[PDB]
């Protein structure tokens, strides 16, 4: 029924349990981590256990030959303790209550919360066209045991140490008003005749796999003719933290092979769905994960909470509907000029809404 | 059939003969000055004739400031050495010409500028200035023992051009970026230019590739390219002039949160420009085979002082922009993207001759 | 005997006077542009004639075979019409009555929230490009259809590149010393290093007096103390470009040994005279002219965003020491203080010059 | 005074003698094996003579009696015939010419090259709180007699053959790699201030034994104490064979007594010698030989050639400097993690260059305790 994630310490002396890799942030609040620890009451005599909840924006790569640049900055920490028990975590859950009585009485449990001002999994791996290098927001859930005098010598062993890199994962929140159209209108005047462009989007929310309906109504009152109408989403990244790096990609695209000839208008529909499988070229664009892992997606929209300076997000995300429309010259070769507009949206999960039994799993992500 | 240039002194003893009015500098090297004298032999008894080939920098209408740039000087007669031609052109003008016919070679050094002058409009403060190339033959001889004479009868000069072809390198493709954020405006207006190449011929078209992004509130009413000729003399006086020799106002406007890229092609000539005085020619104005001064090359390690006139072109993009102009700025929107005006490049049996004056057709 | 600096238009129909080059910012307030227009009344018939003070933060160089990056943002714009006529000062009424009933007057104020004259051309090592903030008085003649048209003609427009200096405020508090103290533990022994200087603001020209407290209770030796006036420059607009200069450097040749403290005074003096190389250097001009200086300290406004003010210039006392071992290590620390022009002063005969400012070499 | 190691088989008809225990790869080339085998003309009449060159992986333990212990995969395997002699016999080597004078007409060369696609000698026994078995990549020279029987069975007898275990020693290149530096820095939960360590090597390659002057810049513009300055030498195994083993193990550490108060800055050069000497416990840890063994060194940095898939290598060896901050109020207040970078180098011996006289020694190793 429920899966159950586990990870063990090099000693053997530390085990951590997860209900999921995965925590929903739907902005109104961030569902907390709810896990326990089982220790090997030999292994942690005279000893304490923490659990830590770390987010993290870090910015660099390994390269031959070229000067190491690292860059870490810890958006968030906290730490509770799970042995000795002292109830740090207050108030129990009923996946630990089962997870407790399943497992016996070395069964700790433990509860850390997200604060409202962070961001969500974003990680960016540059293309060679790139400038700039690997940075990424991350999420640890570390267990680990310290000794008695490991306090005096700052000191916490890596055997005796378990980390878990779990995803902050952005949902869209539970209420939401009704949705008003995300449209607008230009009106590019040549040779002081208008070409109205108008575009047109269902919503202002999509999710992930969700089609996005594109409206195209082209007013053509110009002597020229419509050759092309390209649509696209572009994802646009700004990395706000060690290096302002910026990337806009295409993650998805439409090419009608209508005309508009003079004084006429053309009103279509196109559908587009951004997803990281149409992307081979999977570097140079904002992921909420590592290329390598399968449950790996496009990153969903940054939202920046009110009274946050966006710094704190590390990288911002952002999506757009582009329209190009080539417009013919009177007579040349490259006399054929493009006019084009965007159209912003947000890209984000779903809403979010016993006895259980227990399949345990490595926490490890399955990969391509 | 190759056209062969003419000039006789007003003595009749001296005529010179030339393959070309223009010679060919691409850079690498440049054309060296292969042509033969015809002399009267009555008439040059106990004379010696030379050829010299002099480049100088002039300034002024008497006469105001000159810096000679280049001097050399061969004879001719009586003949020197082996007195064979060095090239076929030579050889077939001595055969079609007789005895009387003797060779010269002067070769231009990679220091020189190439055939640049300037005469002024009444707005211009400066007066003409030029670099010229003079091939002169004339006759020296002697009636007393202390002093040598040159007679300007027994002489004959022509203002050959030095003209510049390209090389075999091009520069790389050139591009601008520019963005401006206006007084009280969060948003930047981005204009990005593009040309295909480094290098253009005179007569070939320039497309300009321009990508105005516009995410201000005010909207670009005016799109206008030009190809301005920038000319700094650099030897006498410190003149500067700045002419369009090439416009194109595009038709599009770009109104507010739109961006627009749009190809114009300008092609630079003179005969676009009614007013041929205040801009760099490679001639004089009422010559018919003067065109536009080609872009300075000056050479690694050459004080550019040594080229008299420094010419150089730019492509300029002016943008004019609603509700600014008067209210959020007293200037002008504009980028400059520069690239080098040139002759396309050189191409790399027994001849028939036709012989014409020297002299230029006019207008 | 008070010289007044003019400038005419190509077409010689706008003339402009003003009393200065360069506009005092003493925090509190800033001086205003008070001058005049005189106008060719024949050459501005049927036109409008205006006066305009931009400041302007630029980025960007000409370089061959190097993509051309270029970048403006306007910081302040403001306005005023000179022609035809539309409180005044003595400066005005003075020159109104020397050139004649074509002479007209302006006032363009400065707002609060603006930077000082900072510009910056960097070295061969330094990465980034050119940058600066530009002051224009503009004074520009438009034709009765150009409103519709919106063109400024070029030949009918003059523009002169004023400076907008920081002097120190009028009334100051007492200066408390700029001192810190650190505790440099070697082998669980302090190596205890106290800088101290008299105030915390210095003037372009007046020597630094630092005073250098080296406690030695390690038993390695103080081999050398280097004293450096660091100036601090960051571009916060259009490229993060950092750069950090040697203006001035004191290098004393005393050991502190084991067991033992010293306590020696230094005095330093920051001038762009110092530096041959003047490239990679924040400057309230170009290194061309002559009047220009190094940069004043940036004095940022209370809920002024730091950004508008286009480059941040901070001035800092470094001290480095040179400890043995048994290699050598070097221990540095940094006391901030602020470098700027002294406080402004609690019928008239006019000497006429060209604006262009006098150059060097 | 030129030593040579000889080794005799059990019944005293081949003989073995090797200019080396030790063969040079530089890179750009290896060291070929020349050496010579005497024989007991009468102990091999109407028998034929070979000498092998054998590269293999190992790993578990060596193959007792009839069961296979061990996974093996070769990496290279020659042969050459010694005996009867083949064309021409003479020497290719002057240690060859010499060794055949001084020896008599019963001695004859065989010259073994190495190709460029093996690695250097490298082996790994491991310690308790290691998981994974012990493993190699050995260098075996065998010379052994073949016979015919009166059932067309030819017979290799263990007694008529002689084995030895040379060393490929990595030696250094002509090229070295740029100075190796690192840049890293921390901004830790609740602070605007960076704490900033950059790292510095003079160079890219070091020799066994030389001396590592690692240079470190700690700029702490943080409220924070940097307490404590650790420096390491790190050797990284991978094991690429059999078993995806991993050991990381510090084989040289300095810790400075110099710590940095906030807004300070503090520039610091230790030097460090990576040596087996300095490790008591010497299991865990990749050496070019046995423990027991007295020439035996940390093994050199695997150097994989272009285009050659770093499997075939067997065991792969890196060295790099971390250096680790010790930073106050951290440690379970701010961070559950540690303050630390890695600078790479390579380690390596140093780049290579009448009748002479022989002092013949045992092939066998000199031990320790
Ligand atoms: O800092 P390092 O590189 O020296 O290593 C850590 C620790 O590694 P870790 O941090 O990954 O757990 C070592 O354990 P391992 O890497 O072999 O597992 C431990 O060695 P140990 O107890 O003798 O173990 P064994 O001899 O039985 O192997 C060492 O102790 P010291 O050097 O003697 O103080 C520790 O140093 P510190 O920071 O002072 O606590
Ligand atoms: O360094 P890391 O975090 O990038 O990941 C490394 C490795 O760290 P180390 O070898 O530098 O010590 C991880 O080991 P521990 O952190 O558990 O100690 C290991 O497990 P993991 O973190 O649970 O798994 P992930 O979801 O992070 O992939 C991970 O597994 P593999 O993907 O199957 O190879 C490796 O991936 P990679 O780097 O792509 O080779
Ligand atoms: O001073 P210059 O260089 O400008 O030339 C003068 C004149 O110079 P002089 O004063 O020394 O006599 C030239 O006579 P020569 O001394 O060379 O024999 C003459 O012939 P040219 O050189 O073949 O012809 P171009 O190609 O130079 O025009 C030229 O053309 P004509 O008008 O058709 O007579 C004149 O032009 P200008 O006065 O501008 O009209
Ligand atoms: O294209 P360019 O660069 O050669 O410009 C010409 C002129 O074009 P033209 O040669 O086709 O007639 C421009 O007018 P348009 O192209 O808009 O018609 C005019 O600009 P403007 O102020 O907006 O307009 P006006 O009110 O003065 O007409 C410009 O004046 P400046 O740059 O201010 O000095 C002129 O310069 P110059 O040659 O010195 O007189
Ligand atoms: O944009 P700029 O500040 O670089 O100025 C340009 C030029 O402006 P334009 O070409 O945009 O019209 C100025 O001309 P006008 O103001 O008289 O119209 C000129 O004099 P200037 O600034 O008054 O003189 P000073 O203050 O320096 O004495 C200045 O000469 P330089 O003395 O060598 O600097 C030029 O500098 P450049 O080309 O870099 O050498």
């Amino acid at each position: 029924n429920h899966v159950i994630f586990k990870k063990i310490s090099r000693d053997k002396s530390v085990t951590i349990y997860l209900g999921k890799r995965d925590y929903i942030d739907h902005v109104e609040r961030v569902e907390p981590v709810d896990g326990v620890v089982l220790v090997d009451p030999e292994l942690v005599k005279g000893k304490r256990v923490y659990v830590s909840l770390t987010c993290a924006f870090r910015y660099g790569q390994e390269d031959i030959d070229v000067m190491g640049l690292s860059f870490r900055r810890d958006l968030y920490f906290s730490q509770v303790q799970v042995f000795p028990p002292v109830g740090a975590s207050g108030a129990t859950t009923r996946l630990q209550e089962s997870l407790i009585k399943k497992l016996g009485a070395n069964t700790y449990p433990f509860l850390l919360t997200f604060p409202d001002y962070l961001p969500c999994s974003v990680m960016l791996q540059p293309a060679p066209q790139d400038v700039g290098k690997s940075c990424g927001v991350d999420f640890e859930i570390k267990a680990f045991a310290t000794h008695s005098t490991d306090v005096e010598e700052d000191k916490i062993p890596k055997k005796s140490s378990v980390r878990l890199l779990i995803r902050k994962v952005q949902h869209a929140p539970r209420d939401m008003g009704p949705q008003p159209r995300a449209e607008a209108s230009w009106q590019f005047f040549m040779s002081d005749k208008p070409l109205r462009l108008a575009v047109s989007l269902s919503k202002e929310i999509y999710y992930h796999g969700e089609p996005i309906p594109v409206t195209v109504a082209v007013t053509n009152s110009t002597e020229k003719t419509v050759k092309k109408i390209k649509v696209l989403v572009e994802q646009v990244t700004n990395v706000v933290l060690y290096s302002s790096d910026y990337y806009i990609k295409t993650v998805a695209a439409e090419e009608a092979q209508e005309k508009v000839p003079p004084n006429s208008s053309l009103t279509k529909t196109l559908t587009l769905v951004p997803l990281l499988a149409n992307n081979r070229e999977r570097r140079g664009i904002a992921l909420d994960g590592k290329i390598k892992h399968e449950d790996t997606n496009l990153a969903s929209s940054t939202i920046i909470k009110e009274g946050i300076d966006k710094t704190v997000m590390g990288i911002l995300v952002s999506y757009q509907i582009k329209v190009k429309l080539t417009v013919s010259g009177l007579l040349g070769e490259l006399t054929s000029s493009e006019v084009a507009t965007e159209v912003p949206f947000r890209l984000m999960h779903p809403q979010p809404e016993q006895d259980e039994n227990f399949v345990f799993e490595e926490f490890a992500r399955q990969n391509l």
